[PDB]
């Protein structure tokens, strides 16, 4: 079927497949064993995460996942994004295998770790300080940053970047995820609400929404409500507006007001990465370094 790509090919029967993690759009991710990902150590484990066609896939269903592995084989390695690993093209079912990050995505990582509320009783010196610090924050941020700026250099754009497709690793490395997706972007449902209950327009560039264009800078945006999601510790973004609303608040220009224990630092760029112009946004190489200055900053 699939033509063999040696030097990504990896052998299906080295495979061990275990938990499914969840699905998208087209196909779902499976937990799984890897033997001698490393050919150097054809006997090592490893832990991956293995895309597949869900039960009964059209071809476009097909055509879409190849289309992910083949911008996946481009994009290239970088460490704050999901890197592909092998594919399994031959004699089965198609496999794409990427990176497996442990912690799960950035939204659920932040919403795990909220500082304890005001009716847990003082246990210990410590029962005031949460697992989530500042300097941590603002590292997550920049992280997400210099991975869009890689994606970016490599002219990959990625049309829906939110902390739910930002993953995490056992080190907190921020790892973006589905990058290079089709993503149905002459078809979308606005006023669709996932099983988990994101509205995903919330994240789209008035120029994607209205417009139906996409650029880096679109992405940029995005970025900045991204960056409101990780300051509010995984909060969801124009709290208590409904789709119809968001149309006619974005109209008028409306913007999120500046979330709480948020210095103006970040508020700041939140609102340039949310300029009506897009070329008034900043890039994200300029977001890198802007994110670093307050990162080296406050990493006394
Ligand atoms: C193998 C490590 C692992 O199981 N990690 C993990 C545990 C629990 C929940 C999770 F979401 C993960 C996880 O992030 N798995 C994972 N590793 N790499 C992935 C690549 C894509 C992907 O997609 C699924 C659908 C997904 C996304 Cl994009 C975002 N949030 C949750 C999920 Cl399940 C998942 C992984």
């Amino acid at each position: 079927d699939l033509p063999l790509d040696p030097l990504w090919e990896f052998p299906r029967d080295r495979l061990v497949l275990g938990k499914p993690l969840g699905e998208g759009a087209f196909g779902q991710v499976v937990r799984a064993e890897a033997f001698g990902m490393d050919p150097a150590r054809p006997d090592q484990a490893s832990t991956v995460a293995v895309k597949m066609l869900k039960d009964n896939a059209s071809d476009k269903d097909l055509a879409d996942l190849v289309s992910e592995m083949e911008v996946m084989k481009l994009i290239g390695r970088h460490k704050n994004i999901i890197n592909l690993l092998g594919v399994c093209t031959q004699e089965g079912p198609l496999y794409v295998i990427v990176e497996c990050a442990a912690k799960g995505n950035l939204r659920e990582f932040l919403r795990a770790r909220r500082p304890p509320g005001p009716d847990l009783s003082p246990d210990g010196p410590r029962s005031s300080e949460g697992p989530l610090s500042f300097p941590v924050l603002v590292s997550c941020a920049y992280q997400v940053a210099r991975g869009m700026q890689y994606l970016e250099s490599r002219k990959c754009i990625h049309r829906d970047l939110a902390a739910r497709n930002v993953l995490v690793t056992e080190d907190n490395v921020m790892k973006i995820a589905d990058f290079g997706l089709a993503r149905g972007v002459h078809h979308i449902d606005y006023y669709k609400k996932t099983s988990n209950g994101r509205l995903p327009v919330k994240w789209m560039a008035p120029e994607a929404l209205f417009d139906e264009v996409y650029t880096h800078q679109s992405d940029v945006w995005s970025f900045g409500i991204l960056l409101w999601e990780i300051f509010t510790l995984g909060g969801s973004p124009y709290p208590g507006i409904p789709v119809e609303e968001l149309f006619s608040l974005l109209r008028e220009g409306h913007r999120m007001d500046r979330p709480p224990h948020c210095p103006p630092e970040l508020y700041g760029l939140m609102r340039e990465c949310w300029h009506a112009a897009p070329s008034q946004r900043p890039t994200f190489k300029q977001l890198v370094e802007a994110l670093d200055k307050v990162l080296l900053a406050v990493s006394e």
